[PDB]
């Protein structure tokens, strides 16, 4: 599972030379479409795609091709020629509490994230900002924010979600997840 789901894991942040992954996200298709977080984006004056491949971090310039405000999620393109490995949106699951997922990411370096975890709730209110986000997943495979925008995916590695990572009152990170079903539900061509 490690071994496959990584690379359609990306990193996510602005064109500079120097900058690497602010989050992550992941490429749902072949000519480069990523999800990432909206929040993760939204600031940014230019986005950068951190793609890893047999030779390094590879990037590539992205643009918004749509907003999901409701649930916090943007939709990159890819500018590229390129074609990519990616999440088939076909095989998107659900999940249940009590079920084992996991969350990848990229970190500030491009090396791959992964934790194991129980989801705990199917049913889970947030506030991104202004946003009231309801009906998140809730699960503990989410520790660390590099981890926002990137893949919730089960045993078998369907994509099930995105990933954000949030602030609890005591400083605490909590894990939540937007369902995979925003993304096809949300999205036409």
């Amino acid at each position: 599972l490690y071994h496959t789901v990584p690379p359609a894991v990306v990193g996510v942040g602005g064109g500079g030379v120097n900058a690497g992954p602010v989050a992550s996200g992941a490429i749902v298709g072949t000519n480069g479409y990523v999800i990432t977080t909206l929040h993760s984006v939204s600031k940014l004056p230019e986005i950068s795609v951190q793609v890893a491949t047999t030779g390094g971090i590879r990037r590539f310039p992205a643009q918004v091709v749509k907003t999901i405000p409701g649930h916090d999620l943007a939709l990159l393109k890819m500018q590229t020629t390129e074609k990519f490995l990616h999440f088939r949106m076909a095989d998107v699951q659900t999940v249940v509490p009590g079920q084992q997922v996991f969350a990848f990411g990229r970190n500030m370096a491009g090396a791959p994230l992964v934790r194991q975890g129980l989801v705990q709730s199917a049913d889970a209110p947030l506030a991104v900002g202004a946003t009231q986000i309801t009906h998140l997943l809730r699960s503990d495979a989410v520790y660390s924010w590099e981890q926002t925008g990137g893949p919730l995916v089960n045993a078998q590695g369907d994509l099930v979600g995105i990933n954000i990572a949030a602030t609890g009152p005591t400083g605490k990170v909590e894990g939540f997840t937007v369902p995979a079903q925003v993304i096809v539900s949300h999205l036409q061509d």
